């Protein structure tokens, strides 16, 4: 007995027969929490001036009949597993549990109450939510708990924002001005303070959890032979589990493999960043709970945390597992493009056999006009593609490294329609690498190493790509 | 920088002003070192019958593949193998090589003797040798974590026979005597022990414990009715792989059931257990080469290796559905081939692949008792539909396939030779891939064969939904310049 969904996307596919819809359908439940917590800000903005209406749609989506609730769907967030311990939250939460359940029962209560109980339920609301996000953020495994927190702060403003929009309805009195003061006072505490200074904690912890490890062997002439001087390093992610060694026979050294180790490590970390700021991504949507007069006075997020992100670099060396040679590792970028403008109009590829060059196209102060990225690569080379991304925002960009350069770029749009593949349109890909956007980030910039590649022409043999919050992303249908 | 990586940078540079499609020599020569091991042992047994007859010559040539200068020893190029993760627990065999050391120490002292003697006292230390090697496998056959050694024994077998060999070839001027009866029945003895009892059995043992690694966890929890909403039931299950690390996890709502997910969790349990397979019978695969170094007018007498155990070997099944780690939902899991291709035949002529938006069509064209003819295979899909594209795999052995999956189907095929060279991708031309996999040749194995399941493709005609890939050993394999 198959779940219908399925049998409905088959025929879809079918119907449209074109984009994967199964696939996509997959990505978005991928995403289940963060749809939902968007789904629900989302709501509170655009619902019938009617109150307790936009709270019964939140319910719907936090605590629906047929679906896992809020919490659980939580546990399977596709990016959980690279950037928080499930255990050490899952402990904290059957310490949460009884205030949890407690905050459901007033959420409860305000939904079912007639309007004149209604604003008693929703200032106890108010305070349990105020009282259990102080818990987590007290909590020793604090940095475990920032999606929980995520969850709770939305509970918390969606209720300061029912009380300011409906005030009237709910108590009778003028009291505006305190009940906006109420709202933006810990909009600025989450928003400028306890999710920054949380995830700025969570940031330092991360990266102590990639250990890397560089030892020698000295050299042994015995009976048969003269064995040589071997050197070795490792980095190992002790919470993704990826690891990789390097070792290279008639070197004795400890730092020859440091500089390599160090950018996997950076890259590791690059990852893990990209991946919580996604997933805290959802409270940079509380500004739009602002009234619209004030909204100009205050940062929809702080830009020093999550302003840019980053996925990669990718190159050939860098998918490589285990090395029996040193090699000058192609590890990092070398050269960063314009980050003032992030906004990207045109994607501007030419190739031949391979990539011979790349140039972002960004927006302009002029709406009319654009501004040119630095041009990565051989500008005569190859032809010239110009791929408009005007109302197609980047998804993913999938790259094909051969011979140690970039051989082919594919675009994948945020409504599942592709480019063509742009080089290496005969040959065999060495590696395929995929950098997919963080849900909630637009590429925004990025930067590369260019080196000789075998045509005596500049190639690019590093790439790694630079985010910023998407404010204005749409939902899918469902949400 | 090592010289080999400007060396391989500048062979790519002068193939590209020449070639259309150019070889990517870079990682032809780090996926060579990736088998750095592999390739010692089959160039050691080679080098005993490639050299032409003269004493120590064949013995000093193993000497330079397994102690070389600038090079890692036999027993650390092991430790590399690219496979060893999948198939062996390296702390387990580490835990017997320290208490095998000194062994090993005297067995590599008598070898180094031998190698350096003058023609009057070699045939001492080559009787030496004998002993030691026969004493080293007995110790690691009877080691409570035999299955882990497996590779330390193909090793060892490798350094006992070379020695067996040598003593036949050139007993008479080594000892005065001509008492190649005995000699050859020596050689006889321990190619047979070796190759039809002691690697086969261990390989058997080592098989019965690799799936019981793999875990198969199902569980509910029952729905709550509390204060705001009724919770529906959740039925959960896990199947994870304790030495590769790999996990596949399915939860499905409003379902109260520890079976639902049993059949796609036992599926990802056989697929992980034919990649170790496939990854062991590939490390074992040197010794299948033993046979040459038996006299040829007796080796039609004997075969090279176990077909039961060694004969077939798998890698896959590939689908979309077998590729996605985290299930919120349940589907009809598309997680093993229906219909296997003829096995009889086991050499690829060509391969016809159709080919439109997504893949139509796949056969092999096997070999025939008669060589001016053919045996077709079993037709998958749709025989009719998109263009047909002829590949001639005579003279061009085929060592990775390529497979992109879209829309729940198979998107394209590619294929990779053994000489670094590629078909076209036939399919998928303009479209974006949803999965892209693999599928390597075990290293010392060719395509044998194949299976596959069909369903209904988006363009309602019949598609190619699930593949896996037959393997059987390549006896006259050929081995990279280097060895």
């Amino acid at each position: 007995e198959e779940d219908p969904i399925f049998t409905q996307l088959a025929q879809k596919m079918a119907a449209a027969a074109p984009v994967d819809l199964l696939a996509q359908y997959m990505q978005v439940e991928a995403h289940d929490w963060h749809n939902r917590v968007r789904g629900a800000i989302l709501g509170l903005i655009s619902a019938v001036p009617k109150v307790g209406a936009a709270i019964s749609r939140l319910i719907g989506l936090f605590w629906p009949a047929n679906k896992v609730d809020i919490w659980e769907a939580l546990r399977a967030e596709e990016y959980i597993r690279n950037i928080v311990q499930q255990e050490l939250f899952e402990f904290e939460m059957r310490l949460l549990e009884n205030d949890i359940q407690a905050l459901e029962t007033t959420v409860g209560r305000y939904d079912t109450a007639a309007l004149t109980e209604k604003g008693n339920f929703l200032s106890i609301w108010i305070s349990q939510a105020d009282a259990l996000y102080i818990r987590m953020r007290n909590s020793t495994n604090n940095i475990h708990l920032l999606l929980h927190m995520v969850t709770v702060s939305t509970l918390h403003l969606a209720a300061l924002h029912e009380r300011l929009t409906f005030g009237e309805e709910l108590y009778g009195t003028n009291n505006s001005t305190n009940w906006t003061r109420d709202l933006v006072d810990k909009f600025e505490t989450y928003t400028s303070d306890l999710i920054p200074n949380v995830f700025k904690r969570w940031k330092e912890w991360r990266p102590t959890q990639i250990e890397i490890s560089a030892w020698v062997r000295r050299g042994s002439c015995g009976n048969l032979t003269c064995r040589p001087d071997v050197s070795y390093a490792t980095v190992e992610d002790k919470i993704s589990g990826a690891l990789f060694s390097f070792q290279a026979t008639n070197r004795n050294s400890t730092t020859l493999f440091l500089e390599v180790c160090e950018d996997h490590k950076t890259r590791m970390v690059n990852e893990a960043i990209a991946d919580m700021a996604s997933c805290l991504s959802p409270t940079f949507a509380f500004h739009k709970l602002l009234p619209d007069d004030i909204q100009t006075q205050f940062s929809p997020y702080d830009r020093q945390q999550f302003g840019q992100v980053f996925r990669g670099p990718y190159s050939q060396d860098l998918s490589h597992g285990l090395w029996t040679a040193f090699k000058n590792f192609r590890s990092r970028t070398t050269r960063s493009d314009q980050t003032l403008r992030d906004r990207i109009l045109e994607v501007i590829i030419r190739a031949g056999h391979h990539v011979d060059a790349i140039q972002f196209v960004y927006d302009h102060s002029n709406p009319n006009l654009t501004t040119p990225g630095t041009v990565a690569g051989n500008a005569a080379g190859g032809t010239r593609h110009q791929v408009d991304v005007r109302d197609r925002p980047i998804q993913e960009l999938r790259m094909e490294f051969s011979q140690d350069v970039l051989a082919s770029l594919q675009l994948h749009f945020e409504d599942g329609t592709s480019t063509r593949k742009f080089g290496n349109e005969l040959g065999w890909a060495t590696r395929i690498l995929t950098c997919t956007a963080p849900y909630g980030y637009r590429f925004s910039s990025w930067a590369f190493r260019e080196d000789p590649g075998p045509y005596r022409t500049t190639a690019i043999s590093v790439l790694r790509f630079q985010f910023t919050p998407e404010l204005d992303m749409p939902l899918p249908a469902s949400y």
